[PDB]
């Protein structure tokens, strides 16, 4: 069947993790873990079509290379009460950009703890700089679950039309 390489990638503590294992075992982890490297290979239907999220969680502690190489598609988090994981958002779009020769490369760029009131981030901040970039912005909650979903399906979608 038909596999989607996705992976995630944006600053430490943004809530990578927490996105990818809302999608995949349904459930908020509130717990200090920081991640080396993780896959999660998962099955489903996806507007009618049988296929495959095989999904990279990666590091935020500054190996990228050679998983961007790879990966088809990519989440760009950073956490809306952290003005620093937004500004970081272009380093990590360049470094795409240079590792798979693309000016266009399938990527949506994620707001996540939306569910938060400390936010530092203007969402009209976040939708002009994906603007910019081409690409869709969803500001997402691995907390409630809000718009989890939306971005990965989003992201599947964008590949396929890329
Ligand atoms: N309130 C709230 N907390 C969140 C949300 N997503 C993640 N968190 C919290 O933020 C902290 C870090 O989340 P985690 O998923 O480990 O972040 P990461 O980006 O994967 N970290 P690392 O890059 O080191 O691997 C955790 O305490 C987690 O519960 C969210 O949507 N809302
Ligand atoms: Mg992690």
């Amino acid at each position: 069947m038909t596999e989607y390489k996705l992976v995630v990638v944006g600053a430490g503590g943004v809530g990578k993790s927490a996105l990818t294992i809302q999608l995949i075992q349904n459930h908020f982890v509130d717990e200090y873990d920081p991640t080396i490297e993780d896959s999660y290979r998962k099955q489903v239907v996806i507007d009618g079509e049988t296929c495959l999220l095989d999904i990279l969680d990666t590091a935020g502690q500054e190996m990228r290379d050679q998983y961007m190489r790879t990966g088809e598609g990519f989440l760009c988090v950073f956490a809306i009460n952290n003005t620093k994981s937004f500004e970081d958002i272009h380093q990590y779009r360049e470094q795409i950009k240079r590792v798979k020769d693309s000016d266009d490369v399938p990527m949506v760029l994620v707001g996540n703890k939306c569910d938060l009131a400390a936010r530092t981030v203007e969402s009209r901040q976040a939708q002009d700089l994906a603007r910019s970039y081409g690409i869709p912005y969803i500001e997402t909650s691995a907390k409630t679950r809000q718009g989890v979903e939306d971005a990965f399906y989003t992201l599947v979608r964008e590949i396929r039309q890329h």
